[PDB]
């Protein structure tokens, strides 16, 4: 059946770095943007919506303002990679990659963030 | 755009009663089953998969065995209504209705279960 696959279900990233979370889906012949829907969310916070060939962020949660983008170029290859710049402790948690493309599926990915003491302390208070 | 809507985002149900949680989506003319995907889950446990015109429960979690049903008649009206019979305290939580039909969207629905002391006790020490 139509299945979304994630090569890695767990990422361990360092505070302050960039991360790309990979998410795959079958592309039969040439990609039909009008039928492609991608949601990226993390525990109910919308990160990215991709509808009609364009990024929509009118409902993007505020913690990801200016830091999230979907790599448009790889969609035609079946790669819905989400790139998060300068990762923060608040970015740790469970992400969901939800794809609709003649069929619909989603997968979960856990992100862990390591951070030095100073950053962790600032986040603690 | 194609949008899923819920008439009620919160249900309060009594232990041991039946529950039907509604989930709406636009149907232009007549519903085309070959294009329809309906997916009902509750905090990561699959309740119902309805893929291009037929129910799949080969991935249905055990907690919903024999108790969950998708009302085929209301799908044809654009309502993906989920009925859970004899609701238990474990059924409380966040449900997600995910629909793909020339477009895709989902909504969350919260269920609270009021229970008498005895059922709550049995659940507390199981
Ligand atoms: C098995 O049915 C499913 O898994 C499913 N149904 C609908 C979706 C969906 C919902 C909003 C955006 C994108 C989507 F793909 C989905 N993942």
């Amino acid at each position: 059946a139509f299945t979304v696959t994630v090569p890695k279900d767990l990422y361990v990233v360092e505070y302050g770095s960039n991360m790309t979370i990979e998410c795959k889906f079958p592309v039969e012949k040439q990609l039909d943007l009008a039928a492609l829907i991608v949601y990226w969310e993390m525990e109910d916070k919308n990160i990215i919506q991709f509808v009609h060939g364009e990024e929509d962020l009118k409902t993007q949660h505020s913690s990801y303002r200016q830091r999230a983008r979907l790599l448009k170029d790889q969609l035609s290859l079946g790669n819905a990679a989400l790139q998060i710049t300068d990762v923060k402790l608040q970015d740790a948690g469970v992400y969901r990659c939800m794809i609709s493309y003649g069929g619909a599926d989603y997968k979960r990915i856990t992100v862990k963030v390591n951070a030095p003491y100073a950053a962790a302390l600032h986040h603690h208070h």
